[PDB]
């Protein structure tokens, strides 16, 4: 028992395609014993499905609760790096030059962060990044966590966390597509199915005991039917997007809990079906309190650029030289 | 039992001198285990929080394992040595020092264990066997379970494991709070009358069964509705008064010859509120002298915390027109 010991039975049994082993139990989720694994190339062991998360189930000793291998709950940094350096002190491309910062901000994470129960600072990464050349004289960065999600239609019986803390409004979705019914017509071409708009979910300022609301929208006056329980967002106090289709009815879906840490929503809670949304992942994006960032249990944070590249955006600038002269 | 409890037993063996699991019968899913400290009689919040979290050290996700404090059986002992004037050279408060040792010697060796009994013919030859003065003895007991919660039962009883007699059952005192006021400007302008009660058991029936009522009311500060009206029987005993109060009421009973006790004050409009303890004592004589324990149940004499229920009357003779 124990999950220590746990973790180990794994770095033996498996201790080959595997780097990493977090053993938890969810006070949710009773009888069920948790095991992260970091596949040690990629991210998900068998994405494929099990292939690999199967193999684990199949081991057993003794106790009535019941191994559940899972993969790690990543958390994803989506940094906006603003390196600059020397016009002069560089001798190979900017398309080199690149190529040499994320081998050091690799090196920084595949060290000292991407580990289970470790953490993540910009400060310290931007001191790597820093050094990677004679010049590179700076550099600035703006990050944000990330947080994957599988099913947009719902979080988790128990609601997402990101063992750390963010700021009010701090917490917003990428873009969906909506497939309102209606149907309209232009450019000589005809009915084109069900008119569509591009839609989110962001959270609100925290009330007065910690606590904002999951919002989602713009909408019609529209697309979204209104009940009782059912009825626009009553007030500005977030974060809305261009209504470049001039739409804006947004409505509450969950709560962001700020000092627990912890994120609901349904889209059921309106009334519309998953069929209504092309998608079926999304994105979490919320930027810290943290000059750390924490990871924790099961959670794990990582840098897979290649994988991963969306999460980091190098705009550098080169810069005069200064005295050449004496 | 000791399928766990023994390991428990290796890794605390210094403190914990008892440890016993059982299921409820009822509250099912449930394993508890019962450990007395070897240093007393109740482990301490925190020596129960490291005993427990060693329940992960073996993994175990389902919940796993209640430790708790056993269930213990009291022994009032009213004890008599008769002893030899001649024979006893220092104080009488030495002599019994000497023989509530042996008592204890006997209790930790042949009684403080679980499903272990006790013997009250057994212990009196203990007593016997502290002095070489002590000429004999006699002693006469009660049995005392101490109650968590004075107002109801557990949900499903509350039982001695052995076989009381008739009108034994009887639990101490308690200040029940009426409600009027007293007018007395000795302590300001008003206290706010309080007068003791307690909850007694009455003769079993035609087929072994007995009524536990609650001790005397004024009849106002208790509502009675047809249905909930005063219990008039007699058939159990009443107590010491001097006030006007003779209206005793009936909540639970006693199922003498299967000894379960339930009761719930409730089945009289009274909010725990009302009373101002939270904690009680019930009493009982045995019918025997040989006494059981069962299902995390254990007898133990631990006198310096319970001194309360041992008492030593001691004889001297000499020779001898007399000894009472």
């Amino acid at each position: 028992v124990t999950a220590t010991d746990y973790d180990t039975f794994v770095s033996e049994r498996f201790g080959s395609i595997i780097q990493a082993v977090q053993t938890f139990t969810d006070s949710t989720k009773p009888g069920y014993a948790f095991i992260a694994a970091k596949p040690k190339s990629g991210l998900y062991l068998t994405t494929v499905q099990r292939e690999d998360i199967k193999n684990y189930l199949k081991d057993y000793n003794l106790a009535p609760i019941t191994p559940s291998i899972i993969s790690p709950n990543y958390l994803f940094i989506k940094t906006n790096l603003k390196v600059t350096y020397a016009l002069n002190k560089l001798q190979e491309s900017e398309q080199w030059l690149e190529g040499q910062i994320i081998d050091k901000i690799d090196r920084y994470y595949t060290e000292d962060v991407e580990i289970f129960n470790s953490s993540f600072a910009k400060s310290k990464m931007l001191t790597y990044v820093d050094d990677a050349d004679h010049s590179v004289i700076g550099s600035s960065a703006t990050i944000q966590m990330v947080r994957e999600v599988q099913n947009f239609y719902k979080t988790p019986e128990a609601g997402i966390k990101y063992n750390n803390q963010i700021k009010d409004r701090s917490m917003e979705s990428n873009t969906f597509s909506f497939n309102s019914g209606r149907k309209v017509v232009n450019p000589d071409t005809g009915l084109e199915e069900d008119v569509l708009y591009d839609v989110r979910i962001v959270s609100t300022d925290r009330d007065s005991k910690g606590i904002g609301k999951v919002i989602i929208g713009p909408f019609a006056s529209g697309d979204v039917t209104e009940n009782e329980n059912i009825q626009p967002y009553t007030g500005n106090d977030f974060n809305k997007l261009a209504n470049s289709d001039g739409r804006d009815k947004y409505y509450v879906i969950g709560e962001i809990n700020y000092p627990a840490d912890v994120i609901y929503w349904n889209i059921a809670k309106i009334n519309l079906t998953s069929e209504k949304f092309e998608v079926q992942t999304i994105e979490l994006y919320s930027d810290p309190t943290d000059d750390v960032i924490f990871t924790r249990d099961g959670s794990l944070i990582v840098f897979e650029n290649d994988l991963r590249p969306q999460y980091l955006t190098i705009d550098l600038e080169p810069i005069s030289q200064l005295e050449h002269h004496h």
